[PDB]
């Protein structure tokens, strides 16, 4: 029964999910002065040429664009990662206004939204096994600021009216997630967790330094989605972000000087 409200929001998650107070929780504030350049990191390899999107689903907390991950089509490799991570879905977190919405922050700055491209380590064979491992997932995080429209985001924006409420889905084939990437792949990386229950500590985070720009009209349409199911009292899907968590005994590394 968790969600984002007063009564069921991030401050309450620890009661059903005690790992909420664990040692490697996400998101975190990225203090740009404290993150150390690690000349040993690699260039990330984002290989999305063969990506096969299938469906888009309003799950009551966000919407997921789902991919065929039955074999190695769209994969993330390199950077801080060992081995091959298959793209399974992407989704966003966003705010009620442009001044909040991201989960990670940069020197305490909140972006209007944050995209997460979720990938799982194929050495564990399936996603449900991968989330039980400390190196099971790699989530590529991309900040959104409001300015010029992002042309590669418009197909997502235009299907949202058809999945307004929890449990609705729509066919969503042939979507190219390369159109959501910024120009630079410079990133910060640290070990963390899923940012929604069950909050599993299984994620290598890779957060791109360069935000993408989306238009105010684009993000306004995210904010017309609903957390509720069909016919239920309307609760706009906004502010579905978890705040920054304590860094504890972790190091955030930069891939760039
Ligand atoms: N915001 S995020 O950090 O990018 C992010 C990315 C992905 C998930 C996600 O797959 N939750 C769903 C889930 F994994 F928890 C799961 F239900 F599928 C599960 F596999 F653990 C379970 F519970 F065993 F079935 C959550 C947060
Ligand atoms: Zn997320």
């Amino acid at each position: 029964h968790w969600g984002y409200g007063k009564h069921n929001g991030p401050e309450h998650w620890h009661k059903d999910f005690p790992i909420a107070k664990g040692e490697r929780q996400s998101p975190v504030d990225i203090d740009t002065h404290t993150a150390k350049y690690d000349p040993s990191l690699k260039p990330l390899s984002v290989s999305y040429d063969q990506a096969t999107s299938l469906r888009i689903l309003n799950n009551g907390h966000a919407f997921n664009v789902e991919f065929d991950d039955s074999q190695d089509k769209a994969v993330l490799k390199g950077g801080p990662l060992d081995g091959t991570y298959r793209l399974i879905q992407f989704h966003f977190h966003w705010g009620s206004l442009d001044g909040q919405g991201s989960e990670h922050t940069v020197d305490k700055k909140k972006y209007a939204a944050e995209l997460h491209l979720v990938h799982w380590n194929t050495k564990y064979g399936d996603f449900g096994k991968a989330v039980q491992q400390p190196d099971g997932l790699a989530v590529l995080g991309i900040f959104l600021k409001v300015g010029s429209a992002k042309p590669g985001l418009q197909k997502v924006v235009d299907v949202l009216d058809s999945i307004k409420t929890k449990g609705k889905s729509a066919d969503f084939t042939n979507f190219d997630p390369r159109g959501l990437l910024p120009e630079s792949l410079d990133y910060w990386t640290y070990p963390g967790s899923l940012t929604t229950p069950p909050l599993l500590e299984c994620v290598t985070w890779i957060v791109l330094k360069e935000p993408i720009s989306v238009s105010s009209e684009q993000v306004l349409k995210f904010r017309k989605l609903n957390f509720n199911g069909e016919g239920e009292p309307e609760e706009l899907m906004v502010d579905n972000w978890r705040p920054a968590q304590p860094l504890k005994n972790r190091q955030i590394k930069a891939s760039f000087k």
